[PDB]
């Protein structure tokens, strides 16, 4: 099938990382599919001595589906380079499991920086701004790749040396140079209150899905990685979407702000703005702080 | 989508449960897109008082995937009765989350109770035979039923009172009542170790990929809940598979014992036992011991 395939055409030099170079640490969490664990590489890609890194595997008893999400991901990672995406180092697949060795960011994930903090570690509104605005400049490299994310979410940004933004979770993104969009026959593997309307109900993702998705990181970073929809069961969402409700304003969140979360959600695409706007809108947020 | 129309289905009495009867407790363990919860039912279905049982929900997050999982086992195990599968016995879905209220298993997953265990917790050779039987009238009813249950493995058999086998986990089934086998498009989400190679390589599950299964399940009973392929990473499945190689004879097996794990594994389905041959060479097995 298209698995068998992909893993004997894989199975068969500038990504290849020898092993016995690589010594695996504590797990540091699990994704979509995947078990990150922290890492160290010796001679990793001309950095002489040790580099500490990041290391995504496959969990035990791991799915066709984790597997081909894996791969998937180092497809996508190879052809990407940007100061705000997860940067790839390489992969060991020669001598035992599947590893994908990648970008250690100090901090985490940004919902577990953000639930670490407080309002003025202390953050500003303009810190705030900040993390989205890098976020949106990511997004807009990927938009401009003809990749869609699908996965937005506080939870899939992680937070690097010197507060950087670095989006990552790449094994559900998509291919859209063809026909600008991903339609899924089966159900989707995204959490449902991070889905646009059209993602929930018709299947289809387009990069005006992961505005969607990026205005509720949007909410996720006003409230300091709060949950979204908070209290109401997933199930719910069909209804409460289609019958035009949205979360409401929360505190702290300029009226400018949540008009920015609002607009990601209107339910015609085309409405949305493009990531450009976003980086934009909140541009003029930062500045006009003071 | 499929899924809005199931919910919309769904959400407009034999089975419903008043949400206020139900208190949840501990965590159990999390399955193949939900959680399980220790629960207590009052006045459930004519029993009078509180009756000890297990609820099942979607996790933090839960997916589209996830939600009709759920909602599939609901529908699966309304129409399924037989001492040895999990009872159901209601459903809370209107007051908030969805929750499937289940039969309680006293000792919990069957792989977990096997690892507690020893030869001779001290279990014989029959009592391990006893096992492999029940779960095997269990999956004969089921073939009967005209269902795929897909994901037959150690960890989705309960141990209830009285060291009796459950089968559980009903998300993945499938009816075939017509065709005969359900053919899956994209990529599965059973563990790789547990699969037939038809399942693995061309997406078809049948009665005959059910067996596959039960004979990596009657390896995990034999080795009181070992890993199957022990250090073999799910990857090298697909060539070590299609070349002919299945896990070697473990300690403490039987020469039939292994003869009819061997059959489970065999390349073409029809030539492997169906549940009844099962049934049928355990017995026979569970007698001559004396
Ligand atoms: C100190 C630390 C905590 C955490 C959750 C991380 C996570 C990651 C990390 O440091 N690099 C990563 C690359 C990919 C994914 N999916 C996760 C991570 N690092
Ligand atoms: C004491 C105990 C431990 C465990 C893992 C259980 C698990 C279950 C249990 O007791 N009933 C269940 C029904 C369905 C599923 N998927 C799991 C269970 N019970």
């Amino acid at each position: 099938g298209p698995l068998s395939l992909s893993v004997d055409a894989f199975k068969i030099p500038k990504w290849e990382f020898p092993r016995k170079n690589l010594v695996l640490g504590k797990t540091l969490g699990e994704g979509e599919f995947g078990k990150v664990v922290k890492a160290t590489a010796f001679h990793l890609k001309g950095r002489a001595g040790y580099t500490t890194v990041a290391v995504k595997m496959l969990k035990e008893n791991a799915s066709p589906s984790e597997l081909r999400d894996l791969l998937s991901e180092f497809n996508v990672l190879k052809q990407v380079n940007h100061p705000h995406v997860i940067k790839l180092y390489g992969a060991c697949s020669q001598d035992g499991p599947l590893l994908l060795i990648v970008e250690y960011a100090k901090y985490g994930s940004l919902r577990g920086f953000l639930r670490e903090s407080r309002k003025v570690r202390a953050l500003t509104m303009g810190d705030l701004i900040s993390f989205a605005w890098q976020i949106s400049q990511g997004m807009q490299y990927l938009a401009e790749m003809k990749l869609v994310h699908r996965d937005l979410a506080a939870r899939n940004i992680l937070v690097a040396e010197g507060r950087k933004m670095k989006i990552s979770d790449f094994g559900l993104s998509r291919d859209v140079y063809e026909e600008d969009s991903y339609v899924k026959r089966s159900q989707g593997r995204i959490p449902v209150k991070w889905m646009a309307i059209e993602s929930l109900f018709d299947h289809i993702y387009t990069t005006q899905s992961d505005v969607w998705s990026f205005g509720v990181l949007l909410w996720e970073i006003v409230t300091l990685g709060g949950n979204p929809y908070p209290g109401i069961p997933p199930e719910r969402l069909f209804n409460l979407l289609k019958t035009g409700h949205r979360m409401e304003r929360p505190d702290n969140c300029s009226e400018e702000m949540y008009r920015l979360m609002l607009q990601c959600w209107k339910q015609e695409p085309d409405k949305r703005p493009v990531f450009a706007d976003i980086s934009k809108d909140l541009e003029k947020m930062m500045v006009k702080r003071r």
